[PDB]
């Protein structure tokens, strides 16, 4: 119960919040602003979705693809393409806490 644990991800335990987020920028660097993310890769994503509280807003209806397009300029992020023809974005960096750490 109380107990500090890896960070689990669709089964992949990381031994840290910034470890957790390295392996999403690996594969993200590995996209391009228009190509479609692997069906691994989307496994992964999608329980990182899920792990967040607006879960049931992002997906809707459920999950039909990701793809990798431009944040603002530059930067790169995984789009959630829903069943229904919609889209929507999600903050990777957020996949397990803040904590006042945010530095400003």
């Amino acid at each position: 119960m109380a107990k500090a644990q890896p960070i689990e991800i669709a089964g992949h335990e990381f031994a840290r919040k910034a470890d957790a987020l390295a392996f999403m920028k690996v594969m993200l660097n590995r996209y391009r602003p228009g190509d479609i993310v692997s069906t691994v890769d989307g496994a992964f994503l999608v329980e990182a979705l899920k792990r967040h509280p607006d879960a049931t807003s992002k997906i809707g209806p459920g999950v039909r693809n990701f793809e990798v397009r431009s944040a603002d300029y530059g930067t790169q992020c995984f789009w959630i393409l829903r069943t229904d023809g919609s889209e929507e974005r999600f903050s990777y960096k957020k996949c397990v806490l803040e904590h006042h750490h945010h530095h400003h």
